[PDB]
């Protein structure tokens, strides 16, 4: 298991389990999350959520109060142990019964310490469905 794979798998587990401190412990201090890449509700300025403090707020907003299910459809290693890509399906269920689901490419990068520096998602609203 490469550092990138272990990091991505650990982040899935901590995400579904709402494990805030475990989730943040996987992040580098200069982490940048772009889920999705470009402007969106989860990426306001379209340039990503930057720094552990900001992704902490991101967690509290979009993960903490949501039942999340992350399915790994397919994994694409690179020739670098520090970078990996996944086809993921992210299903959200909020307090009330409202749901959203999306499927896209997610790329991960870790530093030499094995901490996530980049998480980037390839999808848009057209690929989303709601229930
Ligand atoms: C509530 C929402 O809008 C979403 O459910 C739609 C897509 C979701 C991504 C999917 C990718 C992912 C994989 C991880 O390993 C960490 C958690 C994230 C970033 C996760 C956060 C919540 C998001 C943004
Ligand atoms: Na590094
Ligand atoms: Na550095």
């Amino acid at each position: 298991q490469s550092p990138a794979l272990i990091a991505s798998q650990s982040l899935w587990r901590c995400t579904q389990a709402h494990d805030r401190e475990g989730w943040l412990a996987l992040m580098a201090d200069d982490v940048v999350i772009e889920t999705p890449i470009g402007k969106s509700v989860t990426n306001p300025d379209g340039s990503g959520i930057k720094g552990k403090e900001a992704v902490g707020a991101f967690f509290d907003t979009h993960i903490a109060a949501t039942r999340l299910t992350v399915t790994c459809e397919e994994t694409f290693p690179s020739s670098s142990p520090d970078e990996i890509a996944h086809i993921l399906v992210a299903h959200s269920e909020f307090d009330g019964g409202f749901t959203s689901e999306v499927r896209g490419v997610f790329t991960y990068r870790v530093n030499k310490a094995g901490l996530i520096t980049n998480l980037r998602g390839y999808w848009n609203l057209d690929m989303m469905t709601f229930g």
